[PDB]
């Protein structure tokens, strides 16, 4: 139930994501979730609900539930937070918010720096965002200096293309390399030549969405649906299981991670609920022939940013 990271940690193979997550809702979607048994939760100081997450843990650290070690808390460092002397700064407002003395992994959220500020997201008059000129090694160094204080026990990068990844590995005076790629990855989007080549660099991944978002802000009425795709809900039906389940235990069996979103309580008992049976070998590469790149996370106003991720075949 667990994945050993490169950095000598456990990391639990299912975690709770929590984007989209209501800041009202997110802190009893998070105690619900501690008690049905998962121990992984996925944060970001962008999600705007960091304080909420931690109200959660607080308590059922407090409550005695479970204890801090067996806990593994997961956030981002926001675009705009790329220069290297704002890094630490950043990590110490979520771990602030998330009532934390440490985080159990550290990600640069996207590879694309943007031009520091309060806002997440500035955007020029004509909706292109601004870039910031900070290199992604520096960084990267930044981040390395967090673990060396203590402040994270790893780090690693998410939504970096494997050119992206190539760069990091590569850095001059690399300390430590990252743990993790974080990536969004469903049958839709299989991604198998960014995972063999993660993977095969002793980074593990994790996927997100899924489930297919399918409540993504920017989502339209006509775009495809995992959960009612007739050939998944056949294989869920085969395993007396339901379709979310099965997209749950797809990446598992993948030796990936997976951070599916939820603050519905019995959704979240339901997603937890994938340890009790496995998938054939053959579900799994027909699930796999479902591939149509079709990918839901990204930005239009990104796509001038010289770092954007996804030009690139991989
Ligand atoms: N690093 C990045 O750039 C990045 C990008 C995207 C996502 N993420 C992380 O990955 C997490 C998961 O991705 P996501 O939030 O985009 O989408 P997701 O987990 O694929 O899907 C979440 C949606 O599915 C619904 N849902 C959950 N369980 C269900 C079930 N058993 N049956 C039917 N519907 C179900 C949720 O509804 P309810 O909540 O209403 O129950 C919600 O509308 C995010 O929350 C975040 O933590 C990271
Ligand atoms: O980023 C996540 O974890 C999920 O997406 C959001 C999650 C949250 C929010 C958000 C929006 C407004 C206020 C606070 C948060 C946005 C977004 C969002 O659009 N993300 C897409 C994105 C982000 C950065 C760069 C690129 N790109 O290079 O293509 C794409």
């Amino acid at each position: 139930s667990r994945i050993l990271l490169n950095n000598g940690a456990k990391m639990p193979i299912l975690g709770l994501g929590t984007w989209k997550s209501p800041p009202g809702q997110v802190t009893e979607a998070v105690k619900v979730a501690i008690d049905v048994g998962y121990r992984h939760i996925d944060c970001a100081h962008v999600y705007q609900n960091e304080n909420e997450v931690g109200v959660a843990i607080q308590e059922k650290l407090r409550e005695q539930v479970v204890k801090r070690e067996e806990l593994f808390i997961v956030s981002k460092l926001w675009c705009t937070y790329h220069e290297k002397g704002l890094v630490k700064g950043a990590c110490q407002k979520t771990l602030s918010d998330l009532k934390l003395d440490y985080l159990d992994l550290y990600l640069i959220h996207w590879p694309t720096g943007f031009k520091p500020g309060k806002e997440f997201f500035p955007l020029d008059e004509s909706g292109n965002v601004v870039p910031s000129d900070t290199n992604i090694l520096d960084t990267w160094a930044a981040m390395e200096e967090l673990v060396d204080e203590g402040l994270v026990k790893a780090i690693g990068i998410s939504n970096f293309n494997h050119l992206q990844v190539e760069m990091i590995l590569n850095k001059p005076g690399l300390k430590y390399k990252p743990a993790v790629n974080q990536i969004e990855c469903h049958p839709y989007l299989t991604q198998e030549k960014l995972i063999q080549y993660c993977q095969s660099k002793g980074i593990v991944v994790t996927a997100y969405s899924p489930l297919g978002s399918p409540d993504r802000p920017w989502a339209k009425p006509e775009d495809p649906s995992l959960l009612e795709d007739p050939r998944i809900k056949a294989i869920a039906a085969k395993h007396n299981k339901t379709t979310a389940q099965v997209l749950i235990r797809f990446p598992m069996q993948r030796n990936l991670v997976v951070i599916p979103k939820s603050v519905t309580p019995e959704r979240i008992a339901e997603n937890f609920k994938v340890f009790d049976f496995e998938l054939s070998s053959q579900d799994m590469t027909t699930l796999l022939s479902y591939n149509r790149n079709w990918r839901v996370c990204a930005l239009l106003s990104c796509t001038s940013h010289k770092d954007y991720p996804f030009h690139e075949e991989f």
